[PDB]
């Protein structure tokens, strides 16, 4: 089995390289400067020779506020990439995994959303996310669209953002009216791998289990590093930014839990796992 | 030569299916859920991969409308992750897909036969699971068929059963007249489902039989085809009232097959006397 | 070699497309519906079994607008069924599809230059019936190109061959100035077909010449480029009737071909002026 990765260099990249090895797949690992997945000439005729069974497509233009200024180039990266490499697979017979985002929501939920629920962003990053999941299904049958949010890894993150800024700074401030669950690429590398194993195609979500605010999350962190910080929560109006981000964006693992199972782990153990790496 | 599965098979329409393609040049291969249970991915995807159809059609389905209110989760499993599996096992091997669905995609605010292109509004959780399903099956398998129906008799428990029993030990019967659609027989539908495989004609089709009345009015036909003496009432739906959002109106309109290769259901009353008949065998 | 299979092929763009794969290494099958009437299934079947063409170019459309409100199921057989048959037939054959489409997709109220990724809300006949057949195209067959394309001309009746025979036997004319678009040459537009084509570029694209103006700026500009001595006056839509609704702003923006591999078009002016130049040949 060869499993192409694009984007593999990024956080959720690195750790899928990580639970592949070892295993018997043939991995090809690609970022911008070995495939650019906006270019579809490049896209066809790399797909054409290689002949994956697999793409699993972890690029994105992620920079959430600057996707509002970068309109264009968000379209291109986050929904023209999917495109050209949900086509191109299709033409060589193999499946896709597209990873997506919970910003395809509004943030007006009030309690945890399913897969079955309607989307409606608000954000270029989420409108440009959310073409990228309608190219894939409508280009390739054989899809997997995995929903994920406040991801951290072996990349820059929030987590390793609390821990530089508390080491230098006696209190910070951090939202505590938007909500959501912090997810390790671990969890959602395992239900990536699952699913695909399982041919087990459709669109899930994939966030670690339980549900807590920014504040939270931060307050966890430096309980767990021993970082001395007073954090003190405050309201998304006191620091505002380009992009609208949503109140409320716990995503409820439904299709995981109506299938083959929800293996991801509650969410203070599998960030008590990567806090523990880190500290090595 | 050709393989068709059904799922769902000793169901009304899953019986009626197998009895038009007796001595045809198909093998048919019946299962129900102790054969095949369509909510496993992995059970389903080792089932085609082995057997091979050419054909899954899916009769299988979680009809209980009232108990899919509080059993919402088996609803999905059984109404939407089960033609998903079946899709995409189907795709793997190259199997055409027909998915039968229900006119309870729609809101029942309509005011003139509802045609395939009218847009869905369930406001039922067995409204809403069946049109998850309707969605999964076309995302994966470009050969699908769906064909939602309505008010469906045949072999099995049905209105037309019901009725018939009540009747015999009741003098008086309520039966709401401001719901309408249209009564249909599984000979009709199974027609329809076996014609648009042979013709290779994709899409989304409704399939009721022609006609329009209330559910009082099915009583009423029900009671003067077979004989019964019992005073049927008209009545309201408020009077009755249960778990799930009934609509008021859901006839569907047969337009594709019209616009395509012809609508061959039969006026609903033609129908029902050919199985009341039937019944009084 | 490539078996290109074009319907409608007798159409404005069908002969465009014909001229620009004239001496190109494919076999190119025109046909109108003398030859494949694209609304009948099982013609349409054995036309793709027989000649398994490599890609189809679907041309036929039931444009006029007006017509199209009092002939409904004829739009709809014509307009969404026929790209529903040939999506099917092509993808049992593994062959591509291009679907031409509408600016009638859209409402009209957009306020700047439409892309493929703002929502379609069509309030026409022919732009609902237009929308479905898109449905069904990208519904059954992966491989498939949507191009919608607007206020469209070449070698067939429209605006241009209007505006020059009317300004012929006119001393004055009233044209519409509160709706804008833009002037479409199908030498830009079948240059786009066949670019997406080599690509591979697969998806929904917007196709119309660079630039905007109304129905009068388009006819001024007419008039100055033949040197036909008649006094245009601009007016509004409410002045002048008609059974279809029509679009206010209907510009669209071919944002897909800016984002991929480039927007070929050229302004309305060129391609307006290579035509008339072509005309008075
Ligand atoms: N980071 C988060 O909190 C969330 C992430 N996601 C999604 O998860 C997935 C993984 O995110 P991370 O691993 O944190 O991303 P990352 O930012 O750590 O890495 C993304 C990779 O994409 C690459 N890339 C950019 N343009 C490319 C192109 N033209 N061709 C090939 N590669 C290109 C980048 O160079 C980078 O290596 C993405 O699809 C993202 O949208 C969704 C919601 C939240
Ligand atoms: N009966 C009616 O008035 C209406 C029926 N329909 C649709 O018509 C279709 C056929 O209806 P009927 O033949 O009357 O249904 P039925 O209830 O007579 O039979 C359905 C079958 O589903 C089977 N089933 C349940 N779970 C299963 C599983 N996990 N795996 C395999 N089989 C399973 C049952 O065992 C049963 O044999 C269904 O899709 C239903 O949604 C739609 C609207 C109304
Ligand atoms: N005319 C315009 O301003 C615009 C055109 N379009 C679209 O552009 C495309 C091309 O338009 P034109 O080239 O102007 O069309 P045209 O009207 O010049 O030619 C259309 C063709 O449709 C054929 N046709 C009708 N029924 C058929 C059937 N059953 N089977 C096979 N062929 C059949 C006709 O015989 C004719 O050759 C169409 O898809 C149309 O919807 C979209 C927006 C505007």
């Amino acid at each position: 089995m060869k499993i192409l990765i694009t984007g593999a260099n990024g956080q959720l990249g690195r750790e899928i390289q990580k639970q592949l090895k070892g295993k018997n797949v043939e991995v090809i690992p690609t970022d911008v400067q070995d495939l650019d997945i906006t270019n579809v000439l490049a896209v066809n005729k790399f797909f054409n020779e290689k002949k994956p069974n697999v793409v699993i497509n972890c690029a994105a233009h992620t920079a959430v506020d600057k996707c509002e200024e970068q309109y264009d180039l968000a379209y291109k990266i986050n929904a023209i990439g999917p495109k050209n490499l949900a086509a191109a697979a299709y033409s060589v017979g193999a499946e896709i995994v597209q990873i997506s985002t919970d910003y395809v929501f509004d943030g007006e939920a009030k309690e945890p959303i399913t897969e079955f629920d309607e989307v409606n962003p608000q954000s270029a990053y989420g409108k440009t996310k959310l073409e990228g999941e309608n190219f894939v299904k409508a280009l390739n049958p054989k899809y997997y669209i995995v929903r994920t949010a406040w991801l951290y890894g072996d990349g820059n993150n929030f987590v390793k953002t609390m821990i530089n800024l508390g080491k230098t700074h006696d209190e910070l401030k951090v939202v505590h009216d938007q909500v959501g669950t912090p997810t390790s690429t671990v969890d959602l590398a395992r239900v990536v791998l699952k699913v695909i194993d399982e041919k087990n195609y459709g669109t899930f979500h994939c966030t670690c289990k339980g549900i807590c605010s920014w504040y939270d999350f931060a307050v966890e962190i430096f309980r767990l590093t021993g970082i001395d910080v007073k954090v003190t929560p405050c309201t998304t109006e006191e620091f505002p930014r380009p992009a609208k981000r949503p109140k409320y964006s716990v995503l409820r693992n439904y299709m995981l839990e109506l299938t083959t199972g929800d293996i991801t782990r509650e969410w203070k153990e599998s960030l008590k796992e990567y806090i523990d790496l880190l500290q090595m």
